[PDB]
């Protein structure tokens, strides 16, 4: 009565994909929550596989290249992440979902790269307020966390400037394998690329007009019509509304409600094809103490949903009754 | 043009059903709001019938029994509450709704017991994030506010350990008479009992998929198909989302919006069968000052809705016009 | 690919329509946001036309008349506003929308008066938690911001007491030209007038039962069935829920979500008939610093939506490519 009985947990404290310090504390934010306990109580065995140590070079070793900030730290980290994720996914080759906690969203390049190595025909569900598909010369900031998909999408490779250290980062995604949910702050060039190459996307406008139920169904239909493909669920916490997840770097008003987020994860989990879920952009150094607790709370409910937790309840593993303990019940007292 | 023209108000400052101090201040939180004024302005006569004094024994007199905390305080209080509620309901035998403000949710046992004495064929609409139907040996905490329904449901009596002081607490509810709305944190054993005995329930999952309109309709259909039965509306404030009701003991994210809560109450009120509404688990000692004000505010809008307040507006009792005061109108000035 | 390429911006710091100081800082709250920048990035040319200086008389010059507070300041200000708005609308006679930032809602009398002078067959979409249609002798407070529509509606003129200084304020609206969205706190007499004269209105109850999509469609159908008429969008910030717009004078719980507000504005904008949009009741002197930022943020997203900003994204004005800069792409590197 569980689609998944085992699961792996992995921390990736990336903080070089964006300038605000604190995303490196993301994994600890979840580890010090009651997440592991709650999962165990659901009958799921969660193995903490530790953290991936990101490569963080200094200014001298990693200067700007094509406007990109920390691009060599990114490429080295991408490859290290990919190696670890591939290793974990192949050791598990019911399926054993990998739960990844970031860390800024730049980890997704290495995270999907490794995942695809173990499961090449996967699809990606990108839950985010942002496209994260800026090509390097289009990026206004040069922040890597705004470009993780551009290196993975084959159709975009004529817009990615060549770099030797990026050679191992092989584009492993077709535009037809990605679906967006929650978009509300696209750069114009992202909009151009998404429409041009036919990437399936459902913005908050769509969520408003169609309702989250139809959006989820349409998204899954677009990139995984018969539930044949493994699912890579890349969940940016900023997809949720700032009212429920304020502690994140680029909050955008009018987001998914926690319930809507729960629905996406519940449906994805119930397909039986959840292979990797990653939660990005938690920053416990942002906002007040209560802000952090709200964000942590949302993250925990979201992740529990991915592993199959059901708001409609779970049956107990052993039903208990009074007679076994030698205890008189009220019904048994009235019968006498 | 009012389904109810009179109503009674009753405070029950129960605080022995759960360990956090402050639920005893719940009634005062509402009394010091503009609730009474707003009700009067709607043309409803509200009579404050005072407070029920709970029985609060000391540690020596009330030790743990079957893991339960303050179980004798509970049983004595249950009977005292039942006596008062029965008395009030029979004095009113248009109907005169009883509005009850808690106080933690353990009051419901005595509150429904008394109500059923005056109206035996009633149905219960339980609006809560929790089932509140833990049997004593299944309760993790032993807190009485997590068990008020288990003593009332006939089908559960083989799971309730017998106690002499509990004899007067006669199970007066059939499983088929209860409907849940808003559930999102069921203990596994509660889930077992609810499904086993066929108790109608609609979780936040259901609210998401069906919409609150259909859920309300289905709930009423399940336990009161032809509006024949009196309604006992037991409203736990924690059913609402923590964003609108943070000042409560066991807040759970992803709850009913205030509007959804208003819809439940508006529909229940409009049946003409609202006999008792109780609002439980207000704790003004929890959260910030603004938190308390938000929670108080939500409580007031919820309770006003129960008494028949309409967001679409009310007609005035006497329409006024300029000519009666000897005043020249603009239309009357232009005619000259 | 833009319905509007030009737009005018206008501040009206009215603060004599209600007793709480700070609505006069409303325009500055928006001017010091990134509103202008964001609009420019959408390809729209926004011309700041400055502020209208309200007439603010002293106590001696402006005593109570028929219970009204600052009624002569109101009438003088109404006429000054009307003169400026008419002038701006006729200079623009694609259409050039006028964006007005208040200021309390009493500005609407002069604002609609001037607008109607330039476009007599307009319709009004009133987005507010309140009717703002109290007639002077019915007003409990005498605050002008609760009466701006009563002076404009022809059918109400037998309920408006005549005043010499109000003669120039000619009622230019028929009841059939106004539609309400978002109502949840009507005075009884307002309810009487709205129902009596057949003013189209959709309360939060309607929004709950019908959904915002149907409400918007029905509202537009009621007062602008074939998109023939110019639209006057009068947006009271208190229409939105206090959770997203706390910094306002008369907040009422259970309001429109930001998304619902965005939907109203998006639809109105897309008709191509948005002639004037005004945003009223911003008060940055109310609430905490974060409260002000939330309210400012909501205001900015709302106003951007009115000018045609699309959450589904915009195409760039010039698509850029690597070859023009003499840069080697990854696709161009692999081909060699
Ligand atoms: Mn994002
Ligand atoms: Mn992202
Ligand atoms: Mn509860
Ligand atoms: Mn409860
Ligand atoms: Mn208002
Ligand atoms: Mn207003």
């Amino acid at each position: 009565k569980l689609l998944y009985t085992s699961a792996n947990f992995l921390g990736i404290p990336t903080n070089r994909g964006q300038p605000k310090i604190g995303t490196y504390q993301g994994p600890e934010l979840i580890r010090k929550s009651n997440f592991f306990q709650l999962v165990a109580e659901d009958g799921i065995q969660l193995t903490d596989c530790g953290d991936i140590i990101p490569v963080e070079l200094n200014e001298a070793e990693d200067p700007q290249r094509f406007g990109m900030k920390w691009s060599r730290s990114f490429s080295l980290t991408t490859l290290r992440i990919a190696e670890r994720v591939e290793e974990l996914m192949k050791q598990s080759n019911k399926s054993t979902p990998l739960v990844i906690v970031g860390g800024d969203h730049s980890m997704a390049t290495g995270t999907i790269l490794g995942h695809a190595e173990a499961k090449p025909d996967l699809c990606v569900l990108w839950i985010d307020a942002h496209g994260d598909i800026n090509t390097p010369l289009n990026s206004a900031s040069g922040n890597m966390h705004g470009m993780p998909l551009s290196f993975l999408v084959k159709e975009l490779q004529d817009q990615i400037p060549w770099l030797d250290d990026f050679e191992g980062i092989k584009p492993c995604l077709n535009a037809s394998n990605i679906a967006y949910i929650g978009l509300r702050d696209l750069d114009a060039h992202e909009t151009h690329d998404i429409r041009k190459h036919g990437i399936a996307y459902f913005t908050m406008l769509d969520v408003d007009r169609m309702g989250i139920e139809a959006v989820i169904k349409e998204a899954l239909l677009a990139v995984n019509p018969r539930l044949e493909k493994a699912i890579h669920l890349s969940f940016d916490i900023d997809a949720l509304d700032p009212l429920v997840a304020p502690s994140t770097g680029t909050a955008v008003p009018g987001g998914l409600t926690l319930r809507e987020g729960l629905r996406i994860c519940e449906e994805v989990s119930a397909t039986g094809k959840l292979s990797v879920v990653e939660l990005a952009e938690l920053n416990p150094l942002l906002g007040s103490q209560e802000d952090v607790l709200k964000t942590q709370s949302s993250a925990v409910h979201i992740l529990r949903a991915c592993l199959g937790h059901c708001r409609s309840g779970h049956l107990p593993f052993k039903v208990r009754n009074l007679t076994d303990q030698g205890i008189m019940s009220r019904a048994a007292h009235m019968q006498t």
